[PDB]
RNA sequence: GCGCACCACCGGCCCGUCUCGCCCGCCCCGUCGGGGAGGUGGAGCGUGAGCGCGCGCGAUAGGACCCGAAAGAUGGUGAACUAUGCCUGGGCAGGGCGAAGCCAGAGGAAACUCUGGUGGAGGUCCGUAGCGGUCCUGACGUGCAAAUCGGUCGUCCGACCUGGGUAUAGGGGCGAAAGACUAAUCGAACCAUCUAGUAGCUGGUUCCCUCCGAAGUUUCCCUCAGGAUAGCUGGCGCUCGUCCGUCGCAGUUUUAUCCGGUAAAGCGAAUGAUUAGAGGUACCUAUUCUCAAACUUUAAAUGGGUAAGAAGCCCGGCUCGCUGGCUUGGAGCCGGGCGUGGAAUGCGAGCACGCCUAGUGGGCCACUUUUGGUAAGCAGAACUGGCGCUGCGGGAUGAACCGAACGCCGGGUUAAGGCGCCCGAUGCCGACGCUCAUCAGACCCCAGAAAAGGUGUUGGUUG
RNA sequence: CUGAAAAUGGAUGGCGCUGGAGCGUCGGGCCCAUACCCGGCCGUCGCCGGCGCUGGGCUAGGCCGCG
RNA sequence: GGGCAGGGCCGCCCUGGAAUGGGUUCGCCCCGAGAGAGGGGCCCGCGCCUUGGAAAGCGUCGCGGGCGGCGUCCGGUGAGCUCUCGCUGGCCCUUGAAAAUCCGGGGGAGAGGGUGUAAAUCUCGCGCCGGGCCGUACCCAUAUCCGCAGCAGGUCUCCAAGGUGAACAGCCUCUGGCAUGUUAGAACAAUGUAGGUAAGGGAAGUCGGCAAGUCAGAUCCGUAACUUCGGGAUAAGGAUUGGCUCUAAGGGCUGGCAGCUGACUUAGAACUGGUGCGGACCAGGGGAAUCCGACUGUUUAAUUAAAACAAAGCAUCGCGAAGGCCCGAGGCGGGUGUUGACGCGAUGUGAUUUCUGCCCAGUGCUCUGAGUCAAAGUGAAGAAAUUCAAUGAAGCGCGGGUAAACGGCAAGGUAGCCAAAUGCCUCGUCAUCUAAUUAGUGACGCGCAUGAAUGGAUGAACGAGAUUCCCACUGUCCCUACCUACUAUCUAGCGAAACCACAGCCAAGGGAACGGGCUUGGCGGAAUCAGCGGGGAAAGAAGACCCUGUUGAGCUUGACUCUAGUCUGCAACUGUGAAGUUUCACUUACCCGGUGAGGCGGGGGGCUUCUGGACCCAAGCGCCCGGCGGGCGCGACCCGCUCCGAGGACAGUGGCAGGUGGGGAGUUUGACUGGGGCGGUACACCUGUCAAACCGUAACGCAGGUGUCCUAAGGCGAGCUCAGGGAGGACAGAAACCUCCCGUGGAGCAGAAGGGCAAAAGCUCGCUUGAUCUUGAUUUUCAGUAUGAAUACAGACCGUGAAAGCGGGGCCUCACGAUCCUUCUGACUUUUUGGGUUUUAAGCAGGAGGUGUCAGAAAAGUUACCACAGGGAUAACUGGCUUGUGGCGGCCAAGCGUUCAUAGCGACGUCGCUUUUUGAUCCUUCGAUGUCGGCUCUUCCUAUCAUUGUGAAGCAGAAUUCACCAAGCGUUGGAUUGUUCACCCACUAAUAGGGAACGUGAGCUGGGUUUAGACCGUCGUGAGACAGGUUAGUUUUACCCUACUGAUGAUGUGUUGUCGCAAUAGUAAUCCUGCUCAGUACGAGAGGAACCGCAGGUUCAGACAUUUGGUGUAUGUGCUUGGCUGAGGAGCCAAUGGGGCGAAGCU
């Protein structure tokens, strides 16, 4: 049989993000001797919105600390913040909604977002629209500080890794039932090519497992193993449990 | 009498192997090497016949008599059609209902309600362009057109329509998913090559004449549209014979002697089935009715085997390790003697009916016999003939029936079948009867009749 | 003769036949098959075929004879 | 270019200060963060004037590339139409490009001259010079492009007049364009294609209201059930509509009410007419329900627009980046990802509302720590190869969880729902719907085989979806007719194609079982025209259906054998150190992240949180060099080995090993067979029979057996005699044991059957292993090969008996297996390759391990998405043989008929016929005979329902029954169903039965069936299947030959014409009612005829148009809409403008 739609979406094709229009990448500032000493003064100058995300960007300025030169940054806007405001990053920076600093420098259950992953990853842990992470707690003698992620699970990550205090503006967005087919097309017609999905079971054998048969069922459990080869591992992947909980 | 070649048979020898064994040899005396006797395995020996060349045929492998697949593989070319994403442009009358917001006037004790207007929302409605393509299953249907035309119809601010520029390439692409679409090609495109792919399967296979002439059956086969094998065929011969005579031969009789368990018969005989009384005391005896294919005491017809001499008979001896009371057997061998060849008839035989060998291995039909089936122009056997391979006369006609089989002709005579005319032959003064039919009847196969009836007519029988 | 009814118009073969061209029993005569008899020609096959002993003859791989 | 209108600054300026808040728009909006007002400023000014500039251009009048005259003017309006510039708002889980290029500002390093200039000057204003290369014609589409073409197809745009009207609708005209689309003339037949009308009835047509028609615009009214409150809705149902003549109402400007001036509409009224008025054009039929899908959207280009897909919603699953998912031959590869759980990826369900039950056994997924477990490694034995042992990953196994996982209902279908798109029986039952209903709806539910995200139930709105009814409408129909246009037709010119063995009149017979040719008959007359669709089993295509092939392909899995990927283990890359194979540490390989690798580590010295500003290119000091300039240091600490961090000898890499792996690859998926499949094994064997007296002999013939059993049930010897019966004998009996007698085997002999068998072959007993080791020959199946199983010897060694003898398996006939490979035994001058030794390996010989498809491949499906080679060797449709079955008819006479066998019947039996049932068969056809029904239409049969003429009765009349001559004539209209077949409603003299390739598809219709789409049920793990249901689904060609229909003509008697004859062929009328006979005959009554006669009708036939109706393009005459001809008048155009009436003709 000619392999299944989810292998075609790795070739990258027709299936390749929309990124004509995007502002650009959201990340936090690079670590220098400014951000690991104390603290550099920025300006929020304008809270964009960018195609294909949920959440706003802000484009803060900052004044280089090396050079005559205007530094502008794009980072993932905080719920709160606003044009005109001074938002500062660095370890000796005040905690404030938008300021960036260290989650070892910081009070355990402090709400922060876009959270370094590594140490200097300029963030990449609760950047979406209304997320945030919660610092559990810390543990000088090996400089890791344990945060809560948004998906409930409890991440050991390094001292120095910074975030930006706050919650991801453009919350509650998935609150709003989307109404008509045409609202979930322009959804994702910013997105990439994947919004249309048809059933496996709607398809032939040759497109999809569990297309074929004079009925439209499945045939075969849907449950598929983790080891299944491309092609096959369609269905429910590696399912611990089934069923409505 | 010497006997060629050849053949039947019996020795003999070589190698393997087996059984039983008592001798022998030596410088390299040993777990050494040799030989005997009797069976047996071998593509042997037994005073070579091969080799080279050419011709022909046969079975093969090669494109393999020619043409033909659905496929498979390697490499490559296509997104000018179309499917989808992206980029940059273009385009989308006139009307209907009329949402939020707003204004004003009212009602009310208050909360709050009501009315008018305004506003112009929406995968809203009618609808043009556009884009689609419902129904007529209309037109056309060798068309205008390898998908078009007309009326009608869907939608027409949206998941809308479209050009251009780009992206994805064949077991891949793409797919609001129809196995759709990917240049009139898609349930795996196109191009060239591998490739003259293979085919137990269809089709075709080119001059004349002479002579001979089949098989659809046996066994085996992942066979049953096919092969292998045996049979049937042809060719090539060869060994002899070829007056009587003698060998030899036979789809035949005769004589002699065996074999069988079918028809018929039997069950008052066995086994099995089965009817009715009777006698003696439900049985028991003697009878009685009806039967067998997987019953039988009996038992044909047809049919099968053998024999009908010289490879014999007769007389006299020899060999043996087998046999043994004893030449006692048995078999072999030797010498001599004896054709009236030891049934009829016909006939040339032999070489494992030699050597090579094509075709065939779908059969079909009839008398009789016979199985399944209500039956069948049904299915399945035995035997013989026939058709197929075969024309001819006759049955009007027709692969099989009847007669008879075939070079080219003349005369004659017939077969089966015919002789009113078609149509050769009764254009006989044919014989004897039978029969009237308002559906008469008119002859193998054979191509429509039954049970039951008639005071039609003609015979006969018993009263 | 009754019993005896199928669909295009039709099949002793047809015409037709009733002192028979119907049925049964027979007689004489007659008709013709590539069958049988005799004869001619052609070929094949078989002759323990004939001829080297010449008007003709014997290209013997020829000629001739017989069935 | 300049000037000025005009427009915009709710985005600017100054004054000032607001509530009694004001300003203001179509809408909004605006203001103490400052309104209103006054006065300014800026941007855009494509407008006007003007330089250009009228000299040119144009119009007109002249005159001779030109000369001239004159004119080119003054105005006024707008929801007008396009274009453009602004203002302002709405919508997005949609925010709706980059770069070249150009400009402004911040900063002030520097530059410039020392008293008139210098630096400098943004086209400031002018002057001077240069601007290369390529494309440029024309078509741009009913003839310049593509589609083989001058092809009714296709192909991206720009500009857009008047009238009507809401309109870029339709219709008419102007500018502009064209010649009717690759020909013309004549005629006006059939049949067509397109358009139209039709009286009376109104779906009776048909599978089905298919097609057609009705409705339609606007205005004023009136608008239910239901609902998600949005809708339904143009619901439905009504009225009005012309022309003309008026009235009233809706503005602006100027002057302070007056004057002037509109241009677009509404409302009311009068008059008027052959009641006609959205007059043409344009332009929804409606209602009551069921089914499915929520909707809008999308889909098989070229047969399926759907109930399919999608969809929002709902739910589940994976994953925190060293990741999930996926691509990739390969890398520090690539996609999602310019991403980060409100994310991405994988599925299921399918809006809302309402619920979503039970089962974790099976399969699948997932989660745990106590038998199996590879390579490597360790240990042991051995000369070594080798062998053995221990250890022993993942995975499996074990255990838990999981069903909005597959599924089922281990659990036994809960809530619901239903004879449904799902119910076999079935046309279920009931009610309703109709005169009549296999349909529809509402109910009933042990439901063949409903059922809950394999989603159950409901449901407004919506639908080119399926279905039922009603209203209205209509030529769908009763029942056809007429008119118009283009064809056909004829002529001039022009001019193909399919097809074709030869060809073309039939009946019957036979035949390859449906001839055109042969046979026997009928018979047959040139050359042709227009038609026609009976025939040529017509053409079109080496049947796609069925089967075969040791031919494939698509797809699927619990098929065979592999594989990418993935998991896991070992050593290598792989270093350092500590502690008890593990853990904590080290960095240095390796790995990841960040950055323009910008401040690291160790020492010394001593700094930014109020604001949408600004921020660099050292001030200062110290030192030094030049003739007013320049340089250096400090300011800004020193030193240093990895840029800084996160990992780290783990990820990872390469190489082996195990697991997993329809993701993928290759292949396979026996044969026989009264088609095939299913079943069976008739596939290797045995007995009886078939089998026809040797042997042999077939079928999916008949009745059975076999894949074993036996240390004796083998071998030998000895003794003994069985089954059963009679008579007896304590318990003891119909059967226990003892005895006698009879007992041809009637018992037994392992088994199926047959044969054989009595001091045997049975039974019992005691000695045994001839069931041993060998060679060859022979028999049977046979090819006379093998195997299997047998026969008779011989050579050994034994058993047994006193011995003769008997015995190398079973009393005989069945009870079994090649090569290759493995294993065992035995033997030896056997090999182990230059010799020797010992291991090992090989060989010889004999057994065993097995191929049951049994002379012996290694083997699951599916295909309707299918393909090829073929096959009438082989199925489904006709015909042919057969007639079991079906239908029909005799014979015999038990009996029925109150009595009486035969008026009418006919049991038990029995004989036939028919080919309108079905079956059987497989002869014809698979290089194709179109296949169900209906419609249409002709002819035929009689086994007569009715009519005609009769006979019979359990015939009084009437009605009816039976039978005869008899097929001339007729056998109907409807509901339901695709249906033939049934059933019912009526009508009628009767509503008889059949054939003709189950007559009739180049006649039709596609309803059924019968491709591909899709749903449901059952079934399968699955792909799929279902003669179960349901929905949508291309019906091609005649001009050829005959046949038939008509039309010319041909025929020979001289030509020619009129008037006739006539063979032969066709043939046609039919049934009924009323009245009278007649309330008569007959009968007790009730009832109730018949002949003649009479008046009409039904069906059919041939005519015909006086009359009535219909058509009507005499385009005849009126009316009228829109437009046009300046108006009237007279007319035209709108593919027949529409409508009224209408001659002739046709009907
Ligand atoms: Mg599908
Ligand atoms: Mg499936
Ligand atoms: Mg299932
Ligand atoms: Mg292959
Ligand atoms: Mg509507
Ligand atoms: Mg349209
Ligand atoms: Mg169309
Ligand atoms: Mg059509
Ligand atoms: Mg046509
Ligand atoms: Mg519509
Ligand atoms: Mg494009
Ligand atoms: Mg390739
Ligand atoms: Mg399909
Ligand atoms: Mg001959
Ligand atoms: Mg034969
Ligand atoms: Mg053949
Ligand atoms: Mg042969
Ligand atoms: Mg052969
Ligand atoms: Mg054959
Ligand atoms: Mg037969
Ligand atoms: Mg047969
Ligand atoms: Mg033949
Ligand atoms: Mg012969
Ligand atoms: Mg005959
Ligand atoms: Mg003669
Ligand atoms: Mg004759
Ligand atoms: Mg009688
Ligand atoms: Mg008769
Ligand atoms: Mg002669
Ligand atoms: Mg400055
Ligand atoms: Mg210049
Ligand atoms: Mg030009
Ligand atoms: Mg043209
Ligand atoms: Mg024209
Ligand atoms: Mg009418
Ligand atoms: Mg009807
Ligand atoms: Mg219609
Ligand atoms: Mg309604
Ligand atoms: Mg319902
Ligand atoms: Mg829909
Ligand atoms: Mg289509
Ligand atoms: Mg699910
Ligand atoms: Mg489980
Ligand atoms: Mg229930
Ligand atoms: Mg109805
Ligand atoms: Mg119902
Ligand atoms: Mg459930
Ligand atoms: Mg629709
Ligand atoms: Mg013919
Ligand atoms: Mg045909
Ligand atoms: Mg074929
Ligand atoms: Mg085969
Ligand atoms: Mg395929
Ligand atoms: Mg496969
Ligand atoms: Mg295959
Ligand atoms: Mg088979
Ligand atoms: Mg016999
Ligand atoms: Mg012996
Ligand atoms: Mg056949
Ligand atoms: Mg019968
Ligand atoms: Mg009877
Ligand atoms: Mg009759
Ligand atoms: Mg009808
Ligand atoms: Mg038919
Ligand atoms: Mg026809
Ligand atoms: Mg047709
Ligand atoms: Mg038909
Ligand atoms: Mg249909
Ligand atoms: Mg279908
Ligand atoms: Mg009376
Ligand atoms: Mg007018
Ligand atoms: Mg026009
Ligand atoms: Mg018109
Ligand atoms: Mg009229």
């Amino acid at each position: 049989g000619r392999v299944i739609r989810g292998q075609r979406k790795g070739a990258g094709s027709v299936f390749k993000a929309h990124v004509k229009h995007r502002k650009g990448a959201a990340k936090l500032r690079a670590i220098d001797f400014a951000e690991r000493n104390g603290y550099i003064k920025g300006i929020v100058k304008d809270i964009i919105h960018d195609p294909g995300r949920g959440a706003p960007l802000a484009k803060v300025a900052f004044r280089d600390p090396y050079r005559f030169k205007k530094r502008t940054e794009l980072f993932v806007a905080a719920e709160g913040i606003h044009t005109g405001q001074f938002v500062y990053c660095g370890k000796k920076a005040q905690l404030n909604i938008g300021n960036v600093l260290p989650v070892g420098t910081m009070p355990e259950g402090t709400i922060v977002c876009c959270v370094e992953e590594k140490p200097g990853d300029r963030g990449k842990l609760a950047r979406a629209s209304g997320n945030y992470a919660t610092v559990i707690s810390h543990n000088p003698e090996t400089k890791k500080t344990r945060v809560k992620l948004p998906s409930g699970s409890k991440k050991v990550i390094s001292s120095a890794n910074r975030a930006i205090v706050g919650v991801v503006a453009g919350g509650g967005r998935i609150d709003k039932p989307i109404l008509k087919a045409g609202r979930a097309y322009h959804k994702y017609k910013a997105k990439r090519n994947c919004w249309p999905r048809v059933r496996g079971v709607a398809m032939n054998p040759v497109e999809h497992p569990f297309g074929g048969g004079n009925h439209q069922h499945i045939g075969k459990p849907s449950t598929i193993r983790r080891d299944a080869p491309a092609g096959r591992k369609v269905g429910l992947i590696a399912a611990r449990r089934t069923g409505r909980l």
